[PDB]
């Protein structure tokens, strides 16, 4: 885990122009940059330390992401804390998130392979999540701004600021939690369920102005689903484009995630297997 200083945040950042800002968020601005004499592009987190939050999500990004190492999640390359700052930097990830890519954008739509291959990948970060560190490690914050894609369009899990370890946004949240009041990583699940859903119906995950029943996707695709009409909230480019075994099996997958009790909802192994088949089942 590298330590930059701050004179070298500033001058990969050409001191935090306003050209190099990739987007605003809580934690604060996110900036373009390059490292390395130019070799390395870079995305910069600049947060505010006076900040309860941003210092608790801060120190909670490094414990977890300087242990891990994953195809399929945004790498830390290092951290500046000087002068009492709060800069995280990352590997940039030239095509943003997936949000961008599926509604309320100018991009182009993405081909139905391409979207399957992107919850593929998604599905194998968060799968490395759950099995693959120490301990289990659940994410808390799964949703389609927080998966990445690369120039080469690999979906990346980013944005482990809420995560948590060890043996103990709206629409995204699992209503079990609001009852049983336990951590488990099928609160994951179900999130990432959602995410198959937005992924196939290219809305977002809560839209407030619909009808009642319509309001959040988590219960309103499973539901046309059950009554044969899930066909008719697909994105529209994707309509004839999914085979019947592909889309049954897609459908499907997502629904189980979204059930009511995490012990019922499946493991991501079992969610990324069966996406892999449901692929396999497009071809
Ligand atoms: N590694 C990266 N490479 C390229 N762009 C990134 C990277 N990380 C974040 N971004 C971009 O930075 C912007 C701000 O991201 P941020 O983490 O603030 O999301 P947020 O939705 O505002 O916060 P949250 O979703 O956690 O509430 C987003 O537009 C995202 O595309
Ligand atoms: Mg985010």
């Amino acid at each position: 885990c590298r330590h930059f200083s701050f004179a070298e945040i500033k001058a990969a950042t050409k001191n935090f122009d306003e050209s190099r800002v990739l987007g605003v968020g809580g934690f604060g601005k996110v900036y373009r940059g390059e490292i390395d004499g130019g070799t390395t592009k870079v995305a910069i987190r600049r947060g505010n330390p006076m900040s309860e939050q941003g210092v608790h999500e801060f120190q909670t990004e490094i414990e977890m992401l300087s242990k891990l190492r994953h195809r399929h999640l945004v790498s830390l390359i290092g951290y500046c804390e000087e002068n009492c700052e709060m800069i995280l930097v990352y590997d940039y990830m030239a095509h943003g998130t997936m949000r961008e890519h599926l509604y309320k954008t100018q991009n182009p739509s993405l081909p139905w392979k391409q979207r399957l291959e992107i919850c593929i990948g998604a599905a194998r970060g968060l799968h490395y999540l759950h099995t693959g560190a120490k301990h289990t490690i659940i994410h808390r914050d799964v949703k389609t701004t927080n998966i990445l894609l690369d120039e080469k369009w690999v979906a990346k899990v980013s944005d482990f600021g809420l995560s948590k370890t060890g043996p103990t946004s709206f629409g995204y949240l699992d209503p079990e939690y609001f009852r049983r009041q336990q951590l488990t990583e099928k609160s994951d699940v179900y999130s990432f369920g959602v995410v198959l859903f937005e992924a196939l119906c290219a809305r977002p995950a809560l839209n407030p102005t619909l009808a009642k029943e319509q309001v959040s996707l988590a219960e309103w695709a499973p539901y046309c689903y059950k009554k044969g009409m899930l066909d008719q909230i697909v994105d529209p480019y994707l309509k004839g484009k999914i085979t019947p075994e592909c889309f049954k099996k897609f459908a499907e997958t997502a629904m189980k995630c979204v059930l009511d009790q995490g012990i019922e909802r499946p493991s991501m192994g079992d969610v990324l297997w069966n996406l892999e088949f449901a692929l396999q089942l497009q071809e």
